[PDB]
């Protein structure tokens, strides 16, 4: 994740282990329910689009779930595109920047604290949560 120091500078930091098993705790122990919504929400704060890919796949081994959650974050990502076309300079990022798959970290890292920014962790995590969301009401 990114976060502010104590001079006041966004710094980049990885994901601890104990966040990292309190997740897949969370998935596990509060299987199918709503109920890890908002876990999910708390233990990724300052969360990149990659930092979400490793708390994702450390749960990756859920079939049915994984491919809910590919195909809802598919569909969002092709909004994103509809939505906001790509026309010391910048590129602007894709539904695929946005999901991790074809940005680096420091292509999110620069979006992020880009002025103006574009929120790229903040954006990929409602497209998770839309897929949660599914996973909950596939297994209800
Ligand atoms: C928002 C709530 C949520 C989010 C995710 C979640 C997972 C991954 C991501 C990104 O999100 N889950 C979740 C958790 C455990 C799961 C699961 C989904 N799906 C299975 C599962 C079911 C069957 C199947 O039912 O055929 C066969 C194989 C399986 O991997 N298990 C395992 C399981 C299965 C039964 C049980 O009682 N407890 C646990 N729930
Ligand atoms: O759903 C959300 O939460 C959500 C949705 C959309 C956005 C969003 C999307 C595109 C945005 C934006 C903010 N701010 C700008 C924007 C406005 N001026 N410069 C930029 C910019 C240019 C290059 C890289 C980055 Cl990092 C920012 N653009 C680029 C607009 C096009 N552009 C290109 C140059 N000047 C403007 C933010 C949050």
């Amino acid at each position: 994740p990114i976060v502010q120091n104590l001079q006041g500078q966004m710094v980049h930091q990885a994901i601890s282990p104990r966040t990292l098993n309190a997740w897949v705790k969370v998935v596990e122990e509060k299987a199918f329910s709503p109920e890890v919504i908002p876990m999910f929400s708390a233990l990724s704060e300052g969360a990149t689009p990659q930092d979400l890919n490793t708390m994702l796949n450390t749960v990756g081994g859920h079939q049915a779930a994984m491919q809910m959650l590919k195909e809802t974050i598919n569909e969002e990502a092709a909004e994103w595109d509809r939505l906001h076309p790509v026309h010391g300079q910048m590129r602007e990022p894709r539904g695929s920047d946005i999901a991790g798959t074809t940005s680096t970290l420091q292509e999110q890292i620069g979006w992020m604290t880009h002025n103006p920014p574009i929120p790229v962790g903040e954006i990929y995590k409602r497209w998770i949560i839309l897929g949660l969301n599914k996973i909950v009401r596939m297994y209800s």
